[PDB]
């Protein structure tokens, strides 16, 4: 069975120099992670950091998810991401999004222990 830290790892990390593909770098990595499954995941942040890197987030600054729980880290360091967001033409199965590349501060929800991010909240 996939963890919560697994998942985010899935859904999030593609530690990389800065981001890579053959084509459209969302249009790939939405479906190569299965967030294409069961529908268009309609926006997804990857993060191109090491994984350390990520977890320390858990270590640095408290801030409020957008849910209102109070376990969202954001980073200290701005971080390589590419933002997805799904096009207004995209339908499922075949799902099409925007690629947006971005050095910014990621904010995630922590959990668990140890405390490991397990959701993608935001970037500031």
């Amino acid at each position: 069975k996939e963890t919560a830290a697994a998942k985010f790892e899935r859904q999030h990390m593609d530690s990389s120099t800065s981001a890579a593909s053959s084509s459209n770098y969302c249009n790939q990595m939405m479906k190569s992670r299965n967030l294409t499954k069961d529908r268009c995941k309609p926006v997804n942040t990857f993060v191109h950091e090491s994984l350390a890197d990520v977890q320390a987030v858990c270590s640095q600054k408290n801030v409020a998810c957008k849910n209102g729980q109070t376990n969202c880290y954001q980073s200290y360091s701005t971080m390589s991401i590419t933002d997805c967001r799904e096009t207004g033409s995209s339908k499922y199965p075949n799902c099409a999004y925007k690629t947006t590349q971005a050095n910014k501060h990621i904010i995630v929800a922590c959990e668990g222990n140890p405390y490991v991010p397990v959701h993608f909240d935001a970037s500031v």
